[PDB]
């Protein structure tokens, strides 16, 4: 009947969004996923999945449109990714990847009449085959979120269509999970919101997204800054360059996934 703790809700509206709303929303989202300090070569690490108790596990994110229809996205605090959403009176969850998440997800919107888990998961790789379009060709900006939100909401009432429902999670994930993971991808999105542009991510956005767990291991294993071996990254035009060091990435990456552990901390 009622229940084992409420999760933080952070709000954003695309209604009169500016570079300010957007920034203020992503720093509130960065702030609720990291409990301040497991800070490793200046970059924060997000909570380990192992003794993290269900009531500390998610964050809820309300997204509302000009024309007052809203969606509630659930983010997993341990890797900042979208696990599912609620619109109306029904809730949709992506297909979990394991038994422990299958059951953290039963805690999530337990007060909704109707609850469905997709046969499919939320990784970009399955979701691009559903949308019919690679991330490289799907446009980002404020207009794409206004639209993403109406589409995740009419999926409830049956206004449906999978190509379009998977199109809109690709956009909600990058405009939120990914702008929060990287200071770089939040600047790409506010450049689109300042100037009223909608555009697809270029190749520096896409490799950064694909590399967020490789950079996280690389940085946790660094011999106090130096990467055990170089990571190849990409420029907006497609070129490949390597990073040998954490330095150059402190302005670029905001949050890291936990891959391994300290012994003292030296950070006080």
């Amino acid at each position: 009947m009622i229940f084992p703790k409420q999760y933080p809700i952070i709000n954003f509206t695309t209604a009169g969004a500016t570079v300010q709303s957007y920034t203020n929303f992503i720093r509130a989202v960065r702030g609720r996923l990291t409990t301040g300090a497991d800070v490793r070569h200046e970059i924060p690490v997000l909570p380990n999945r192992v003794g993290l108790p269900i009531n500390q596990r998610f964050i809820l994110v309300e997204l509302s449109n000009h024309a007052e229809l809203s969606v509630t996205l659930a983010l997993d605090v341990t890797n900042a990714y979208v696990v599912g959403y609620r619109a109306g009176n029904s809730a949709y969850f992506f297909h979990p990847d394991n038994q422990e998440d299958a059951e953290a997800i039963t805690h999530l919107f337990t007060d909704v009449q109707n609850r469905y888990t997709f046969a499919f998961g939320g990784n970009y790789d399955r979701l691009e085959q559903l949308a019919g379009n690679l991330r490289e060709n799907i446009e980002l900006g404020n207009g794409p979120l206004e639209e993403a939100i109406s589409a995740l909401y009419y999926y409830s009432t049956g206004g449906t269509q999978l190509p379009t429902l998977a199109r809109s999670f690709i956009i909600c994930i990058q405009m939120i999970s990914e702008a929060a993971r990287f200071q770089y991808i939040e600047g790409e999105m506010r450049t689109r919101i300042r100037y009223n542009r909608r555009s697809a991510p270029d190749p520096s956005v896409i490799t950064l997204e694909n590399s967020w767990g490789r950079l996280s291991t690389a940085i946790q294993e660094s011999n106090q800054g130096a990467f055990a071996s170089p990571i190849q990254l990409q420029r907006r035009n497609g070129s490949k360059f390597s990073v040998y060091d954490v330095s150059i990435l402190i302005p670029i990456i905001a949050l890291m996934v936990y891959r391994c552990a300290p012994p003292p901390s030296s950070q006080f």
